């Protein structure tokens, strides 16, 4: 009925000068938790490479990708290919929130090889935007929800669509059982929980909470 154009899928992006803060601090935070003297000193623990890598700068390594990137991938519309996202895309609590601006809340912050961001705690706002197929997990065994509830920061050249799929829904299943996140990083603003032989988190004293705008992009 018309040449219009729409978006691919909802999102909350990082106000610029709110994107530069977390950006930073985020960044910053990785680097300062990746020279901790117990991670420091298990340089080789957590990295047996006497050959090919004996020093990798985490920095260059999961921080490839503009840090000044920080945007909240909600549901994906795909050019309303995936179907559904019509439905809720008429939400009156999402269709009416778009153009509003509001902060997010990040309770921690979370390190991987690859992957690297904060942990965004799902409010009112949130709940209202979550539709009624993210309801049941991936297994339906009650796993532990929140597959938007993690925004990305840093990711290394190894960041696969797939493992950042696992690692994330799997953490969360350990963290749930209080099984996930070992104090091995004292922080001024908090402190860091080893999320698992090989991931990391880091729990804000203050949370950080940025400013946002709820909107689509496609391309």
């Amino acid at each position: 009925g018309s040449h219009m154009f729409l978006p691919l899928y909802f999102g909350w992006f990082l106000t610029k000068k709110s994107s530069e803060t977390l950006r930073k601090a985020g960044q910053v935070f990785l680097e300062e938790l990746g020279n901790h003297k117990a991670f420091k000193k298990e340089l080789r623990h957590f990295i047996s490479g006497d050959e090919p890598k004996e020093k990798l700068d985490l920095v260059s390594y999961f921080g490839k990708r503009p840090p000044g990137v920080l945007h909240c991938t909600t549901k994906f519309c795909d050019y309303g290919k995936a179907t559904g996202a019509e439905e809720y895309a008429q939400q009156d609590v999402v269709r009416r929130s778009y153009g509003k601006a509001f902060k997010l809340s990040i309770s921690a912050l979370f390190v991987t090889p690859k992957t690297a961001g904060a942990q965004v705690v799902l409010n009112e706002q949130e709940l209202q935007l979550w539709p009624s197929d993210l309801d049941k997990p991936s297994s339906s065994e009650s796993l532990p929800p929140g597959s938007r509830a993690h925004v990305t920061l840093g990711c290394a050249a190894d960041v696969q669509p797939v493992q950042t799929g696992l690692d994330l829904l799997e953490i969360l299943q350990q963290v749930k059982g209080g099984s996930q996140g070992e104090e091995v990083g004292e922080l001024p603003r908090g402190k860091l929980y080893s999320l698992g032989k090989g991931r990391w988190m880091l729990s804000l004293a203050k949370k950080m909470e940025v400013k946002a705008i709820f909107t689509g992009y496609y391309g």
